[PDB]
């Protein structure tokens, strides 16, 4: 599924991500825009053999199982394929564990490099929420 911006904002709020760990909804929308361009099916292989999955590009090195990432963990206790669903529940639930791991949203390098410190409210500007 390719979400619209406000559509994604609304789903993320529905699943409790807005102000989760103090991160406003525009931060989450901005991270999803530069991680996946709002496409739930996005997958990208890392140099190290892990893969990133879904709207928030969650990495098989630590968070999900894809059976081909030797030495990796599965801390969200889910198959990585679940993170490709049109329903973002599994990606949100995992993202809540990631953002609680201690480095907040810096766990998403595209959030640090392209969202952190910017006017992230523009990502929800205009949205009926
Ligand atoms: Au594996
Ligand atoms: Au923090
Ligand atoms: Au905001
Ligand atoms: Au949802
Ligand atoms: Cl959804």
């Amino acid at each position: 599924k390719v979400f619209g911006r406000c559509e994604l904002a609304a789903a993320m709020k529905r699943h409790g991500l807005d102000n989760y760990r103090g991160y406003s909804l525009g931060n989450w929308v901005c991270a999803a825009k530069f991680e996946s361009n709002f496409n739930t099916q996005a997958t990208n292989r890392n140099t190290d053999g892990s893969t990133d999955y879904g709207i928030l590009q969650i990495n098989s090195r630590w968070w999900c199982n894809d059976g081909r990432t030797p030495g990796s963990r599965n801390l969200c206790n889910i198959p990585c394929s679940a993170l490709l669903s049109s329903d973002i529940t599994a990606s949100v639930n995992c993202a809540k564990k990631i953002v609680s791991d201690g480095n907040g949203m810096n766990a998403w390098v595209a959030w640090r490099n392209r969202c952190k410190g910017t006017d992230v409210q523009a990502w929800i500007r205009g949205c009926r929420l």
